[PDB]
């Protein structure tokens, strides 16, 4: 027989999730913070976390296949805390699966993909805990997704995908206010997307 | 292709799980008449107990009685409309390993669903739990989940979530407990036919 | 209908996972996995390190004193021996199966002495150390990490020093190799 697995999602998305690093002058340069990013398309556009690349002397993007790029910050967005990078790839880029017709449902099994404590790309699984909106009017457009898929420093900017490897959101920061568990957030993919397209227009 | 999901169990059980506050734990609308279960410590020495359903309705609830030997309490609300109730299959045998979902109101963030499995069904002899019939789960439990529901992939009530374990040396992960539904169904009827 | 479950995995593997005590009193605790019927159990070295007496307890209630037969500094794995008055349950092993990231996996050990507990996660990474998010806590060391078929994927070790859902395991291949090396003596 075959083991229960969410390996089909891991194979379709893991390759498009890169390791992001923020290096700054101390000569002598070092890593201020590190996060993750999702290669959106073969033009070299990546979506990451704004707090991960803020005040960066050098932005280093590292794919899973060994390739290391020096990236360019195209622009970030405050309301959602997203930032968009750009790399110059010539050998072909692995991209994240996207299904624009899909609508995320509470309970859907979801996988978080990121670089917790720089231990190297890790995959954690949970479900979509809730979906809401932060801002004026609770009935407004969905702003965030909540998941219990373990999130840690280094996951910021990463991808939230369902069991078909489809993009559901861009992991953000976790929750902290005793010592909470299984509470993490992401920006819906339909929103992450619309912002990128905007930003890619300067 | 269809995405793997537990949304079914959710649509079935979440409507029946309420937000408890006073003038903030959680609760489960056991049956039509308006009987709501919760933990006795959730409502202990509280003033006006307020109960908010996921459909936005809000009611005042009266403590129809709690039970110290199980840390459970039963509340009553007089609703005019129809009420949502938690699915309950009395012929179901909870097994260790069954996928389970915890529904509650963590840090008053709004109703959330967390998934884990049934870690244990009970315990033999002295133990950190202090009890024998506790259902142990690794589905994320936080302050506010107390009193909420523990359901399986069909939305059936497995137990009533209880106080979080946040320890004697370091912060534990994936350790939560729930009171068996079979025990809550007993304690409900008793506190009911007892006034 | 029937609830989605990983009980099959529990039934197959859990009987073989034991609770290891380091005594005297209790200086520390962990878990172990019965590699074969005669009573050979694998656990981690740090759990039974410097023990006046090694107590092993089966999930069925029986309690046996253990003999530290040997260990391996390299992988931090130790081997214990107990004499059961009959054949003992063994952890399922399938040397032909290749662990994949994303594979559902269960953690079986004795967290905070609560008693045997099963937590679930997935293989988060395979980069000779396996990484999983199946909740691991103090007392889980030396325990079993199995997939949905009860097959052994690894011996859980010590967690990540607050980080959430980061735990590692020593590949079952290594445990198998280390068990044969010590039984042969």
């Amino acid at each position: 027989m075959t083991p229960a697995s969410y390996n089909l999602a891991v194979r379709r998305a893991a390759p498009a999730v890169v390791n992001v690093y923020n290096r700054g002058l101390n000569n002598q340069l070092e890593i201020r913070t590190l996060g993750s990013g999702v290669i959106m398309d073969q033009r070299g556009y990546i979506i990451t976390n704004k707090h991960v690349i803020n005040d960066a002397d050098q932005i280093i993007v590292a794919l899973q296949d060994g390739r290391v790029f020096e990236a360019l910050l195209v622009g970030s967005d405050s309301l959602t805390d997203l930032a968009v990078l750009k790399i110059n790839a010539t050998g072909g880029l692995p991209t994240i699966p996207i299904n624009a017709r899909r609508v995320p449902h509470i309970g859907d099994v979801v996988l978080a993909i990121g670089n917790p404590y720089n231990l190297g790309q890790t995959i954690t699984q949970g479900i979509i805990s809730a979906t809401g909106r932060i801002g004026l009017n609770p009935t407004g457009r969905q702003n965030f997704l909540q998941t219990d898929a373990s999130i840690n420093h280094g996951n910021s900017g990463g991808a939230l995908v369902n069991s078909l490897g489809e993009l559901m959101g861009i992991n953000t920061l976790s929750f902290d206010k005793e010592t909470p568990e299984g509470i993490g957030f992401a920006i819906p993919f339909q929103l992450a997307t619309k912002i990128m397209d905007k930003l890619i227009r300067d």
